[PDB]
């Protein structure tokens, strides 16, 4: 299961998928909140979850992967990328990244990149 796929899924279908995995009251939430709930539930089940986006490294040194159609506009489903991941793979703003992500923990706000699988559609090598 991956974030962009879910983002491209009709809400009624997301509701069904979520219900089938033990979630409730989905209809009343914003689509993005429904998606968060589903990915979190799936990950809690020990299943891998993926995400992708265009990287933008900010001032502090960390970055976020944003949807390509976002033209770099910040959003709640932005995927956090750590300074260590950027250094590990010499990541650059404008780079397209895809990989495993993890749901935010208690107090956490964003989904975070867990493993960089591809950089500019190629092996991180």
């Amino acid at each position: 299961m991956n974030l962009t796929e879910l983002k491209n899924t009709p809400v009624s279908e997301l509701i069904t998928l979520g219900e089938n995995m033990g979630l409730e009251n989905l209809a009343r939430m914003r689509k993005q909140d429904i998606i968060f709930a589903i990915l979190k539930q799936h990950a809690k089940s020990g299943e891998d979850i993926f995400g992708d986006g265009v990287l933008e490294i900010l001032q502090d040194g960390f970055g976020f992967l944003r949807s390509a159609d976002s033209s770099y506009l910040a959003g709640p489903d932005d995927i956090y990328v750590s300074p260590s991941q950027i250094r590990r793979f010499n990541l650059r703003t404008g780079d397209t990244i895809s990989g495993k992500i993890r749901p935010p923990k208690e107090g956490e706000r964003y989904f975070a990149l867990l493993k960089v699988n591809e950089v500019n559609f190629d092996k991180p090598e």
